[PDB]
């Protein structure tokens, strides 16, 4: 008589925790959503196969409007699981869904999974040095979001790193690339001139974490902005002040210029 | 031919990903360390039974001083696995090990798993609002660290949440508790009088993340400082100004005082 929030992990269907896989198997109903992120290494088919259940996929509307009409009821009698890419509660508004469940008399449990928020550790940057985070959103119409630019600025002054989730348009099937994100920030630099993001700023790009051969590249915008990083999902990082060892990792593992090694202490 | 960095997850043996188990089982040699953190929900015996291989445990010294002599050699002619709690490379000194693997001419691949960094999402706080992270260290000798206090100050100032790791004596098997951590912050407040951590400060305590029954509690320090949060590990969080939705989750889920709806929002 419970409902389960089970993460699916970063890349393919095997990125799920054993615990999550065994609970999903003994589940009466299985729902899922694939609009919060992109699992570029699998297919609903491979997932259903690994689970041994038919998975009913929900849209953002079904969830943000009819979660308690579509899913909660079934959990007032059976054992239902809600699957999501990566960690179900990270950089999503799903947490509020738990209150819905509560208010509906349904117990909820969270089975975590590998998230991009911690996967950044593979870039060589210290996870504790990351400051506030932000999302580079696609401008739409005459509306041009810029808040993320200020986030990058704030952290930079404190010497902290910035994690930038790139935008996604699941239904339109649009997945922002690091390049597009780099382009937008340049145009925001022009508008604001805070000297926060420029052709020289060092950036880090992580593509397809969770795959066994992800793309990890570091360098100055001008040198990376026109580079092919492979298929999405992509994630962008604007480092703050580096530690020698962070720099060494970036050069030896991310192909950055042996010059960034000279940290301007 | 390769060396695999595999995360074991947060609490028990089922917290490892499916991909991680398959890879580990097919490996020739399997190493693991348990000094960065401990899996309170399990034992080395259950981990060994699950993988079905003899696991050699390495000391902090073993890794930091002789990783290239104990682990890397075997990866020249075999497929070796290095197990670590959480997500690989989230521990500061861990990323550097990949640089060694390369120089020894060894190819390395990272297999992620849930980390505490992403798992705190279960507190209801928004991930993007987390600032710099810090660790509350036990004073000892003529050494009384207080930097973690400033981290909280600079974060709260900018409306950001502070994730606070508690000190662990991994060999002695002794966990710092949320309570002990609160005591320390009170003594530090009483010394720097910056009005950062007082009896009235709202804090969140997370214990045993990763289990189906973790302890999530929120309230004023004066009301939690002597509450029983169960067995370690404990994580302490000093949230910045709350988003109403956050406040609602902490109340409805973490059983927090209604006060926060008017007070901390
Ligand atoms: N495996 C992966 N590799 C690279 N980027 C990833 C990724 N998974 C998610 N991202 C990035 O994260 C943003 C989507 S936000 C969704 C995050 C997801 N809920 C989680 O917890 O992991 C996009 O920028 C997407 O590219
Ligand atoms: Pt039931
Ligand atoms: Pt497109
Ligand atoms: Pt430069
Ligand atoms: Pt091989
Ligand atoms: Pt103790």
């Amino acid at each position: 008589m419970v409902l389960y929030f089970i993460g699916l992990g970063l890349y393919d269907e095997r990125d799920i925790t054993v615990k999550g896989l065994e609970i999903a198997k003994k589940c009466d109903y299985v729902f899922a959503e694939f609009y919060t992120s992109l699992m570029a290494g699998t297919t609903l088919g491979r997932i259903q196969k690994l689970i041994g259940k038919e998975i009913r996929v929900l849209s953002r509307e079904d969830v943000e409007l009819n979660f308690e009409n579509i899913v909660l009821p079934l959990a007032k009698e059976n054992d239902v699981a809600f699957l999501t890419p990566g960690d179900p509660l990270v950089a999503t508004t799903h947490a509020e869904l738990r209150i819905r469940a509560k208010r509906a008399g349904v117990e909820s449990y969270v089975i975590h999974a590998p998230s991009i928020y911690s996967a950044v550790g593979i870039t060589g940057l210290h996870i504790y040095k990351f400051g506030k985070s932000a999302t580079v959103a696609y401008p739409e119409g005459n509306w041009f979001p810029t808040s993320y630019y200020d986030v990058i600025k704030e952290n930079a002054e404190r010497g902290l790193h910035t994690l930038l989730f790139l935008d996604i348009k699941a239904e339109k099937r649009m997945y922002m690339t690091a390049n597009e994100a780099m382009e937008l920030l340049l145009k925001v630099e022009d508008m604001k001139k805070g000297g926060v993001f420029t052709d020289d700023t060092l950036v880090v790009v992580l593509a397809r974490a969770g795959s066994l051969n992800p793309t990890i590249r570091a360098g100055m915008v001008k040198d990376l902005i026109r580079e092919d990083f492979g298929d999405p999902p992509h994630i962008l990082i604007v480092p703050g002040k580096l530690h020698i060892v962070e720099a060494e990792y970036l050069v030896e593992i991310a192909g950055a210029p042996r010059e960034i090694l000279r940290v301007n202490v």
